[PDB]
């Protein structure tokens, strides 16, 4: 094959490590990390009305504006020194409404027949995410009770900061993505448990 290597942290603190040298060299203006630190307590809200509005904030109450102009400056210094492999959780109303009460059985295993269903409606495609993109390091135990485990592969120089500490209210080894950020689900296979569904996405750029 032709496949490009991603490092993927294989330890806590080898990921804590690398990460603090990242947060020194980026030198974020006070401005910004309020704008993270605000960001980290209502994640929730504003990717809500992200991908509501379909990216434009001209609706936006003014604090917002401000602050999604923030985040976005932000990635201006907050880029990857080499290719890297990124972990995020999700519920079953990421693959879509219909997978909402679908996709998993009382028994908490997956659906194989959903699953198919999905499978075939997002592998080999490029999916839209018009909200941040919140992940982290290594598959922490912040996710694992989450039914869908997504693993991006960022390419070297793309927009990726590792906001753990600049914000006491961002998850372990939070690494955040910029907004509108295209990837291309290149794999699913369930995990060799029988709950989840592991998705193997390459992210591409943010438009
Ligand atoms: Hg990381």
């Amino acid at each position: 094959a032709y496949s490009n290597t991603y490092q993927e942290f294989t330890n806590i603190d080898q990921a804590k490590a690398w990460g603090n040298a990242q947060y020194k060299k980026y030198g974020l203006s006070k401005s910004e990390k309020e704008a993270i630190v605000s960001y980290t307590k209502s994640a929730s809200e504003i990717n809500g009305k992200l991908r509501q509005n379909k990216g434009v904030i001209n609706g936006f109450p003014s604090n917002l504006i401000k602050q999604v102009e923030l985040l976005d400056k932000s990635f201006n210094k907050m880029k990857t020194p080499e290719n890297i492999m990124l972990f995020r959780g999700d519920d079953p109303a990421y693959l879509g409404t219909e997978f909402q009460n679908t996709l998993l059985n009382s028994n908490g295993t997956i659906n194989k027949t959903a699953f198919e269903k999905a499978k075939a409606k997002f592998l080999n495609k490029d999916r839209l995410e018009y909200g941040y993109i919140s992940t982290s390091c290594m598959n922490v135990s912040q996710f694992a009770g989450r039914p869908i485990i997504t693993k991006f592969k960022v390419a070297k120089g793309s927009k990726a900061g590792y906001i753990d500490p600049i914000s006491a209210f961002a998850g372990q080894l939070e690494m955040l993505l910029p907004r509108h950020s295209t990837y291309h689900i290149d794999d699913m296979r369930l995990s060799s448990d029988g709950k989840q569904i592991i998705i193997t996405a390459t992210m591409m750029g943010t438009a």
